Parts: structure tokens; sequence; C-alpha cells
């Protein structure tokens, strides 16, 4: 008590939902989750508080390595010892490991301080100055992202020697405070009693459409009520009998409802699991608080609408199918039934038919019959074809499900790629999901981080609160502070969505039990975001009444207040926990002229020097979820290309929704839009004789002498990357104001509100302004242009080879409820852009035709 009461009030404020609201529900599923997950997260907390000092560096500052390093050249480094003004600058090689650098700094200190030190290089770690980032382990310096960045930008790495006792003092201070169905052969049936708080046109009639689903797949035909006159409280009091026995209902069977008005006018929909969280087949009266429709929705949540006051409610009755409670058979009873079967002793000709269709993904009924018959052969010689076999399994026949389950329980572990496919709502079985998680345990923290966003969306397909995916995500989050950081923010940003608020709020509470210190760290971030919202509202009001210089001076005065200076300063960035947002640079803060007046907040850090000069963009009113997905997809391409030794110098900057139409974007400094550069302002070092000269002149002024060639090369590489990225993703609405260029020459895209050709197929784009720079400012430079076409081809063929990874990830994102990622049609776009139904030669020929057709469109600007 007292500390417990304080933690409870801090979790409530952090998650944006009072913990008392969980207790008011009086829900045993909610109560069992809270107790079990608190227990699981506190065990993780205790494991962590006793980690070795290097293990605790791995928890708190996971290594940031180059994609080529996962799984020569001279370098100048600056090293100081913790809390010392004195630093040493020395020459090392990119091939040297941190230990060699540390042993060298220790020899330098020993000679300066005139004593042979007690300390060995094994006792230290190198912190990147003013950053929550460390260099450690047996990796050459070039394999670290920080060193790599310093090399490309020519800057000097600045490192601090941190002794193991100082790391241990970090661990210690951050501590959690001290403490039988199968005999029921009758057809499935329900009583549709009545409707409540129903709003519809009195000239029409009300109908309830009802279906039995196992994921998206129907277990039998849909059934409908009789038409009853429209009113607030319609009364059906009728029996709805489905064509499927009670014994054949799979574990993950859901009963789906849709209420509508007819002369079709959709009103509401509601779903429920037929078995509870404790495997008991549901009986008795159920009051279903319906969700308003935008006709059956099986992917929809199986929990009632919390707004009980305004929601239309359907009252149903689940009949007593037995005198005693009926539970779903345990795994031992399932195995014993499915263990008995017949193996596919079939001809060598039909074996060639099977091999063909398993390596080939829709298939004709006779092929489904053959796949099912040859299921033993599928397990033994094609284990990666599990997803195809699971789709041919008859989920409405309990004996077929037992036979599938028996094979799954002895199925070998699958690659991460195959596992991600199995998390799709198309594989709704709980043992399948459990198996998918089992095959994902081998994900590295870097891979997990790359797919975290999609795994969090998968939580919306879960039928129960306590699931293997929640346990997996919590355990990985409590084992890695960066995973924990982003898991929190992905959950927090959806607390305003009623369908997920309970599930997401419960996961965040469990996590907080696991890391009291991190809760306080995220509270610091939440307080800055609260002040940014109040600051932005002020700007939106102030900007409609006065001029921008007046609103800017006001925003500054508001920021200069004690409460603002305190809340806005000294925090870890929500976009990147490695980034410390130290002193807010009020004078450099401003806002944009657009409708929502986004804020531009600048920071500085004495300790980080030039690297501490960072900015964040705060947006309130705009929805940044699609931008975040596109930027994560661009970053994925960048990793995939770097794994083949192809660095296209991309700028996948941070973008993170943090709340309801609220989020942050990472400022990329030393950059300007193509439109600003092309405005061709007079009395500037870039003023052009021809508007086409503007970008190159601007590049010339920023990169004098020999630096220009490096800048043209960076432009060319990034240009090839973004031409491929925008084409594959179907990024449209591309204009001079949503294309940026860095002083280094790097081109990058911004504002991804429209993707996947949003509906019209986006053609490959090539601009003459960009062609002019690639060609070093020459009319004819085929050597340079075709070297650019080589980069686009190479980048495109690498992406194609990971085509299925993009497909599986985008299929998982359908759960996000993004207006441009709703159906199969939206993903056909990525299937076409990657030309996945073709050979590498057929696809490359298609890309060439698409690139050439974009070169002719480009020449309509050149001709003038
Ligand atoms: C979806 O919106 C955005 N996406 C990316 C960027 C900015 C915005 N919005 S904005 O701040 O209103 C436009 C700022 N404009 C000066 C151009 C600019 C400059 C630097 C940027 C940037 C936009 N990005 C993120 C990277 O850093």
């Amino acid at each position: 008590d007292r500390v417990k009461k304080l933690i409870n009030s801090q979790i409530s404020l952090l998650i944006g939902k009072g913990l008392h609201e969980f207790d008011s529900l009086r829900d045993p599923e909610v109560n069992d989750f809270r107790t079990k997950m608190r227990q699981f997260c506190e065990e993780a907390a205790a494991h962590r508080q006793q980690l070795g000092w290097v293990e605790w560096l791995q928890y708190s500052f996971p290594l940031q390595l180059e994609p080529s390093a996962r799984g020569n050249r001279a370098l100048l480094v600056n090293v100081k010892f913790e809390g010392s003004e004195e630093s040493f600058t020395f020459q090392v090689s990119t091939k040297d490991m941190p230990l060699a650098l540390m042993a060298c700094a220790l020899r330098k200190k020993a000679t300066v301080f005139r004593q042979p030190l007690v300390e060995q290089p094994e006792e230290y770690a190198l912190q990147v100055n003013g950053r929550h980032e460390y260099l450690y382990g047996n990796y050459p310096l070039c394999h670290f992202q920080y060193i790599c960045s310093c090399l490309h930008s020519g800057l000097t790495p600045h490192l601090t020697m941190v002794h193991s006792s100082s790391i241990l003092a970090m661990r210690d201070e951050q501590s959690n405070p001290a403490p039988s169905l199968w005999s029921l052969e009758q057809p499935f049936s329900i009583e549709l009693i009545e409707g409540r708080k129903v709003n519809a046109d009195e000239r029409m009639k009300l109908v309830v459409q009802a279906g039995l689903f196992h994921g998206n797949e129907m277990l039998c035909k849909t059934v409908s009520s009789s038409e009853v006159n429209v009113c607030s409280e319609p009364v059906w009091k009728q029996r709805l009998e489905f064509d499927i026995s009670v014994c054949d209902l799979p574990r993950m069977a859901r009963l789906c409802f849709a209420l509508y008005a007819v002369v079709d006018c959709p009103i509401a929909w509601a779903n429920l699991m037929l078995f509870d969280y404790k495997d008991q087949l549901k009986t008795g009266e159920r009051c279903l608080y319906m969700w308003p429709s935008v006709l059956l929705n099986p992917a929809g949540t199986v929990r009632g609408n919390p707004n009980t006051e305004s929601a239309a409610a359907l009252v149903i009755y689940l009949p007593e199918v037995a005198p005693h409670p009926v539970y779903f058979p345990a795994l031992e009873k399932i195995l014993e039934l499915g263990r008995h079967g017949e193996r596919g002793r079939i001809t060598e000709e039909e074996q060639l038919q099977l091999r063909e269709i398993l390596e080939r993904g829709e298939l004709y009924e006779h092929e489904k019959d053959l796949v099912w018959k040859m299921r033993h052969e599928v397990q033994e010689h094609f284990p990666e074809a599990l997803a195809r076999l699971l789709l041919v399994t008859k989920w409405n026949k309990h004996e077929d499900v037992a036979q599938m389950l028996y094979l799954l329980c002895s199925w070998p572990e699958l690659p991460v790629l195959s596992a991600l496919e199995l998390l799709d709502f198309s594989f709704p079985d709980c043992y399948v999901g459990s198996f998918a998680i089992k095959s994902l345990r081998k994900l590295t923290d870097d891979e997990l981080f790359q797919y975290l966003l999609q795994l969090v969306q998968v939580l919306k397909y879960e039928s129960y609160l306590d699931c293997e995916l929640t346990k997996f995500l919590l355990g990985r989050a409590l084992a890695n502070r960066k995973i924990g950081h982003f898991l929190f923010w992905h959950l927090r940003s959806e607390m305003h969505v009623p369908s997920v608020a309970l599930r997401f709020g419960l996961i965040m509470e469990a996590y907080c039990r696991g890391s009291t210190h991190h809760m306080k760290v995220l509270m610091k971030q939440g307080e800055a975001l609260s002040k940014l919202k109040a600051l932005n509202d002020f700007v939106k009001v102030s900007s409609q009444k006065t001029t921008k210089p007046q609103t800017k001076e006001m925003m500054h005065m508001c920021m200069r207040q004690e409460t603002y200076m305190e809340a806005l300063s000294h925090l870890q960035s929500p976009l990147d926990p490695s980034t410390l947002l130290e002193e807010v640079c009020v004078e450099q803060c401003t806002f944009m002229d657009s409708k929502m007046k986004p804020l531009w907040i600048m920071y500085s850090s004495e300790e980080a020097g030039s690297a501490g000069n960072v900015g964040i963009i705060f947006k309130n009113g705009d929805d940044l979820r699609q931008d975040m997905l596109t930027l994560q997809m661009i970053q994925l391409m960048d990793v995939l290309w770097k794994q083949e030794g192809l660095d296209l110098r991309m700028t996948p900057y941070g973008c993170l929704p943090t709340g309801d139409r609220t989020g942050l974007i990472e400022v990329v400094l030393h950059s300007d839009t193509i439109a600003n550069i092309q405005l061709n302002k007079s009395n500037m070092a870039a003023t052009a004789a021809f508007n086409k000269d503007a970008l190159l002149n601007w590049l010339k002024s920023k990169n004098p002498g020999e630096a220009l060639d490096r800048a043209i090369e960076e432009f060319t590489l990034s240009c090839a990357g973004y031409c491929v990225a925008t084409y594959v993703l179907g990024i449209g609405d591309r204009h001079s104001d949503n294309i940026m260029i860095r002083e280094s020459g790097q081109l990058f895209h911004i504002d991804f509100g429209h993707f996947l050709g949003n509906r019209e197929r986006v053609p490959f784009i090539l601009t003459y302004d960009f062609v002019h720079v690639i060609q070093q400012g020459k009319t004819n430079n085929s050597e340079k242009f075709e070297r650019f076409r080589g980069y686009c081809e190479r980048a495109y063929t690498i992406l194609r080879r990971h085509g299925l990874l993009f497909l599986h990830l985008f299929a998982l994102m359908r759960a996000a409820g993004l207006p441009e990622l709703s159906c199969s049609k939206d993903i056909q776009y990525l299937k076409d852009s990657l030309a996945l139904g073709k050979t590498e030669e057929e696809a490359l020929k298609h890309f060439r035709v698409k690139f050439n057709e974009a070169l002719r469109e480009s020449w309509k600007t050149k001709v003038n």
C-alpha cells in the first residue's frame, strides 16, 4: 500500500484509462488476465534486476548494427571517460573492435594520470555521447550504425568510456519497488429473442442475418430471421437452426450477427465465440451490444460495444445441449481420434501432380481432395506447404480437424516467413496460432522490431484476452527496452478506439508491472505530448486571428512558461528512445501554414554536440498510420537491399502515431523541398539561368569542388531507391512539395496519404529535373542515365525475391483498418507491381517496359 496505490494511479494516467474501470466490469476473463499477466511480468522484472552488466546493456541499449553485419579504412575517434572534460582523439581502423579502442583509451589515460590502472578493457562499454546508445561486443567498428553514419557524413565519432560499476548503478536505480461435445449430434440452433435501441426508417422491416464462421470461412450457410416491422424494441422470439451438428463446431467457432433494414440498409453487427476462454460451450441468455455498420463481419471483434447507453442490442438464447457443462475436448482426446487414419499410397504420376500444386494459390476441388489425401506426404516432404493443407482441411468436420491437429503436433518448426503467413485471420485455429508463435520464437530482436507493427495488428484478430501472442510480445518487450518502448506506443495510440481499448489497456498495465522505471520514462513522454497538444490548439486559434510572426512570438511565450519548459525538456524521444531531447530551442520552434498548423520543435544537447541537434514535428488533426506503414516498408526495402550489398542512401525517417489523430515525425535537418529549391529565388548561391539548372546549382552551392560528384552519386542512388519504392507501393500524388533533398544530395519522399494506387494503377514515374542532375547537367549522358536504370533494375529484382514477405506483412496490416488497405483488391496492386505470378526474366521485361514508358512521358517535358 501507498507505493502500490501511487503506481496504480500512474498506470491509469499513462494508459489513459483508470484501472478501476477494469474492476467495474466484474469480468472473470479480465480478472484472470490481470492476475496471470501481472505474475508473468513481475517474474520478468525479477529476472532483469539480476542480469549481468553486459546482459543489462543488451536489455537497455540493444546493439544498432548494419543490416550486412547481422547474423581496411582509417578512422578518427574521440573518446572521453565518464564525467571528464578531458578527451583523447586517436586513429583506429574500421576493422578494429570496441575492445581495441578501449584498451587504447586506457593506455592513453594511464600515461596522462601517471599510473598503471587497475581496470582492464573488458570492464567498460562505449556510450555514444549524449545518446542512449552503446558500442560493445566482438563486432568491427564499421558494423555499428553510429560509426557507419559518421563515415558517410565525414563526422568524428564521439564516445564515452563507461565502467561496469556505472552500468550496474543504472540497473540498480531502475529497479521495480521492493515487494462430451463429440456425442452431441443435434443441429446447432439459437433463439433470436429481441432487439433494443434500434434506429431505422419506419417504412422498412428489420432482418437479422446470422452465420457460423471459423475465421472468414463459413461453417455452413447463413440463416435469416423473418421480416418484422421497424421499431425501437423489435421482438422475434424465433429458432434459428444451422446445418452443422453441435459435435462438429470447431474450438474457434464464432457466431456472427447483422441487423439490417429492407424495403438493403445495414444497421448493426455483433459476434461472439461459441466456447468461452475456459473451453466451456456457452449456454443461457446473451445480450449483444452491437457495433454500427458502415453484410456479415466475421473478422470483427467478439466483444460487445462498450457504449451500452446508445448501442442497438440483440438479445439471444444459447440452448442447454446437455444437463452438465460441456467443454471442448482436451489435446489428448483430439490426438487419440486423429492418430487413426490411412496414408496416401498413390501412383508416381499423381505424386508429380501433388509436387506441382504444393510448389505452385487457389486450387480446384479435385486438387483439394488430392492434397488432403496426401497430407502425410505434405508433413514428411513438403512441411513448408502446411498453410495450403490447413486451407483444404474441413474445419466443419471434427474428425478431419482431429486428423489435421495430430499432424500439426508432430510438424517440424517452420521458417519465420511461413510462420507470419499462419498469423493471418485465414488460419483461426488456436493450435495453429500456438504453432505459428512457436516457429516465431527464433525471431531476432531486429526482425521482431521490423515486424512489431504487424504483430500488434494481429492482436485485433484474437478471440481471447489471454493468448500466446500477448505472452510472446510481453516477454520480448520485457527482455528488450526498445521493443517495450514501441509496443507501448503502438498500443497507446489506439486507446481512443473502443474495440481495442480493453485488450490494449490490459497489455500496457501488465507491461508497467514489469517495468516501473520505464512507466515513469513513458509518463515523461506523455506529459510532453499533452503540452504539445495544448500548444498546437493555441496555434490553430491564434493563426486565424493574427499574422504568422505574431502567432510565432506567442507560441514562444507560451513555451517559455515553467510548466512547458519542464514538460518539454529532458526526455527520450517517442520516435527513437536512443535519442535524448534535451534542451528545447524555443527560438528555433515554429509551425507550418497548413490547415492543422503542425509544430516544428527543436532540441539541443551540450553532451551530444552536433548529434544532439534534433527536431520533432507534432501533428494533431492528421492521421499518420499510413505514413508510418509506408516508411516502415521503405526501411524494410533499405535493409533488404543492404543485405545484397546495395546501399541506395534512403531516408526512412521516424513517424509515430501517439494518440487520436496525433503523432510525431522526425525532422530531417539540412533538407529542402524540390518546390522551394525550384522557386529559383534571386540573390541566392543557386539562382539559375534555366529553371532546370536550379537543383544542380543548389547541390553545387552545398557541395563545393570535389564534393559535387559524391552529391550527384547520392542523388542517383536515392532517386533509384525512391523510384522503385514509390512504384512497388503505388505512391501517388507526387509533386515538388512532397519530394525533398538533403544537402548531401539524397532525395527522399514525404506525405504518404495515398498508396497502392489510390483506385487506379500508378505508372512508373521519371522527372526531367532529376534526369538532368543524374546526367551531371548534360543533355546526353547515357553512361550516367543507364547506370541509374541498372540501380532501379537491381533494386526491383531484390524486392521481388522477398515478394512473399511484403505480401504476408501487408495481409497482416488489413487488421489495422486503413481506408486504403481494406480488401484483397488493395493487395492485388502489390501482387502486380512485384509481378509475382511470373519468372525473373518475364518480370524484368515488364519492369523495363514500365520504366521505358516512364522515359517517354519524361521526354514530353525535355522536348520543350
Ligand atoms: C506527413 O507530413 C510530413 N511528413 C514528413 C515531413 C513533414 C511533414 N509535415 S510538415 O512538417 O507539415 C512539412 C514540413 N516541410 C517544411 C518540409 C519538411 C522538412 C523536413 C522534414 C519533413 C518535411 N518531413 C519529415 C522529415 O523532415
